[PDB]
Formats: C-alpha cells, structure tokens, sequence
C-alpha cells in the first residue's frame, strides 16, 4: 500500500503522512512537544471548529470557543471513496491494513479528491 | 490539572492542548482526518527536520526529504521548571483516561514558537 | 453491526469483544493494566509462539523463547466468510469511534479456540 | 528500562509485556486476532467485572452482565508505587517514558507486589 496513517489519543482522528510542502496556513495553534528533547517540530492547526480535535479542545480548554475567531465550517475535506464485502474500511480514504501495528491505506491520499486552505 | 496531552503514535511526542489562536505558520502539512468523514478541520504544520514528526515522515515518504525546504531546526522549544532520561519537557505528568494530564499550565512555562 | 473490536498497539492483533463465558485456558500470561489504579481484572493468555502478541513478546523479553513451553503453533483461529492483503479474516469491519466494528456476530463464523 | 506496554484501543488500559509462564487461569475469554492471518494466539481473559475492559464490554455486550459468573472484584492487584517533582507517571508501575512511540517503565512489572490467580 501506500500512504501511513497515526491515530492521535484520545480521538478518533490520524495523522495522515501525505505532505503538502511548504505551505502557509492560518488558524489555532496546538504545539507538539518532542518528549525526550522539549523541541517543538511541529504545530497542530485549526481552521475551523468541527471536528474531534475541536471536541476534544472544547472539553479540556472551555475558553477556547470564546477566544477564537475560527469559522464554524471552513470547508476543508477529503471527498470519502466510494463503498465497493470483505474490506477494512476507513470512510476518508477506503481500504485500510494492519502492517506491524500501523495503519496503512492502499491509496495514496493526494490522489483523492480533497481541498484545503492553499487551493 | 490544567494541560492535557494527547500522545500521537508512533512518536515520542504529544499534542499540548494549549492553544495559540489566530497564528500564522509556514511548513510542510499533514491532514488531521476523523474516522467519521472526509471533514478536514485540522492539520500538522512541520517547522523542521529534526521533530519527531520530520523522521516519521522521512521513513514513511522516502521522497519527501528532496522536496522540503524546511530547516533542519528551528528554535521552537519548551523550557521545563526549576536520571534525566525520565524527566518531562514540562514537568509532572500523568495518564489518566485515555491521555496525559501535567500538573502546571503550559502558556505558564518557557516557549518560543513561530510568533516569537 | 454486531461485533466490536479493539486494536492492539504495536500489533496487528485485535480483541474480539465476543465473550466465550467462564473457560479456563493455559498459556503464558500477562496482566492488563489499567491506568487509574493497581487493581487487576483481567490478562492477555498467549497460547502459541507464532501470534503476533508472542512475536512482540520476544523482542521486548529476549528470554522469554527459553522458558515458554507453549508449541509454535495452536490450531485456534477463525474462518472469514464464503487482492488478500486487504481482507480481513471477519469479514467487512470499519473504523469507528476509536475502535472498529464489523458487520457479523463474531460468533457466528467458523472459530476453533482451545475449548473445541 | 525494562517493562514494556502496548496500549488497547478505547480503553485505557495497557498490556504489560511481563510474562507469567505456563499458567492456568479461569474466566470470560476475549479472542485476539492476527488480522493478516486469521490466527488466535492470544486470548484476553476476565477474571472480575470491574475494570475498564469490563466496562467496554458491557457496553460491546450487554447479556455479558447477565450470563457471566465472575465475581465483582476477585482481589487481583499490583501495589502502585510510592509517589516521589519532574516524572512522568503511570499509577500501577511508576515512572514511564517514551521510546520511539513506545511506553517503557524503569522498574520490571514482575518485582512490584501484585497478587493474581496463581498465586
Ligand atoms: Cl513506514
Ligand atoms: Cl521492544
């Protein structure tokens, strides 16, 4: 297969390892520590206000909705593939597989059609 | 306590649920995807090559290291309060319900960030 | 649907939430921690050495292979349904809410376990 | 360190990858699939129903309540360590850190006070 995906704790949302290089983008900013060194390599950005990490943010941080100026909806996604069974299915990107623990995707993510704040 | 700790697999590192809002940032963008839908309300932006979230990618997208223009580090950091292998980069944290609680505010510690 | 499964980290291994009430079992055990609290209601029962769970155990516990005396191989497994990497050994199951869920009763495919 | 463990998804709970070799155990029993072959090694097994497992079972489950004969509590434990401060900590077994994604705790499982069934 081809693209790797990282569940997040806590969520149920995965990091999807298709890069977009050399982006710029707008939005709330949650920092990610490196454990064992306290550097900071990366941001997790939100660009609107649905979504389980928006939930989760909500829960832990209930200034957070008053504070932002996010949207609501800003309109960003991936348009789900269509259904074919006996798959393992992740509705954003269609057939999944366990590979040593990791969660791997049979397409890769740039090739659906999705949209994001630089389009 | 009053920071929460989402750990992200695969990776010795940890989403601090401590927001900066309405920031600006340039780098490399991973989508954040629900399992539910093909909603995108969330991304990674990579600042440098040396963050944890660098390395994955690099094993994960042999061809992502020729493509970037990232450095290979940024003075993004956090400082932790006032044998070391089990020290926290913020101080006292513990797992409770699916995730991580730390005992102090992050804004309340030594970061630099972007913005700075 | 009708069957819930947990995965497992580090492996591509998934708990059944399919009970088989009050069996007793030999194998190799390890305790499931919860992170709250010390006490302890339940253990993982390694019953053979080619499972992804005894594979794991091997790299984390180098001399475990020399005191196990559990065989390579018990013929416990299940039987899917009337191009291969991406089936699934149950049948259609999807992610949802943290954990995946599929479209059968476990109990109702072809399973041989210890108590058969 | 030494002990290792694996996080189980929606739960938080964690196996301990500290083996008690060749014993015998009685109780309610979870098959553990390996998803590329359809093999059982491994089966979980619930000797209470007080735990975060019991609990997502009931909830997968619910005739589980009705037609098990576990006990509520059967007494099986391990004594959680003495607090010390800068840790990172994991109530059951103490200090913890991150290796490569993976949870490591500094002291071995099997040298805490815990009592189980074989015991
Ligand atoms: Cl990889
Ligand atoms: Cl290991």
């Amino acid at each position: 297969g081809l693209t790797r995906y990282l569940p997040i704790s806590g969520v149920s949302s995965v990091v999807a390892l298709s890069p977009y290089v050399n982006k710029t983008i707008t939005g709330d900013c949650l920092p990610i520590l490196d454990m064992e060194t306290g550097n900071i390599g990366a941001y997790v950005v939100l660009v609107d206000q649905t979504g389980n990490m928006a939930t989760r943010l909500r829960a832990a941080v209930p200034g957070w909705s008053r504070r932002t100026l996010l949207p609501e909806t800003a309109g960003n996604h991936v348009t789900p593939p269509e259904y074919p069974w006996n798959s393992l299915w992740m509705t954003p990107v269609g057939n999944m597989l366990f590979d040593q623990g990791t969660l791997v995707g049979a397409l890769d993510f740039r090739s659906l059609r999705s949209r994001h704040p630089w389009s």
